[PDB]
């Protein structure tokens, strides 16, 4: 396979869709509903790339990351940050650098499979 993928949306309609592109694609995608989700799934031991939600209502894409730091998980992994235009500051400074590109909602489905891609084989490299 090309690769682990996890997919962390608020919305089951983008997890169910982000997994089907992608499986169709070649890659192995596992899927979180929220940021305390995407911790859970991180600790079973996860390596690949992470397609992060920003807006999720409670932890919201940023409060993931500093949780992401906060309990030491952000080796081996690669996160995109799925945005939108209208899309909330992070208040802590600098948690971009966990950050290798973000891909604007709405997206296609080629865009997506462009990113994941190319963000694998820096995990794979890396
Ligand atoms: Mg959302």
């Amino acid at each position: 396979h090309k690769g682990d993928v996890m997919i962390v949306d608020d919305d089951a309609h983008v997890r169910i869709a982000v997994k089907t592109i992608l499986s169709d694609a070649g890659f192995h995608i596992i899927s979180a509903d929220s940021g305390g989700q995407c911790i859970d799934l991180l600790k079973k031991g996860f390596s690949g790339v992470v397609l992060l939600d920003i807006m999720m209502p409670g932890m919201d894409g940023w409060d993931t990351i500093r949780a992401i730091l906060d309990n030491s998980l952000e080796q081996g992994i690669a996160i995109v940050m799925l945005t939108a235009k209208n899309a909330p500051d992070a208040k802590m400074i600098g948690l971009q650098e966990y950050v290798v590109d973000y891909i604007t909602k709405p997206f296609d489905n080629e865009d997506l499979i462009e990113k994941t891609t190319f963000f694998m084989g820096f995990v794979r490299n890396q």
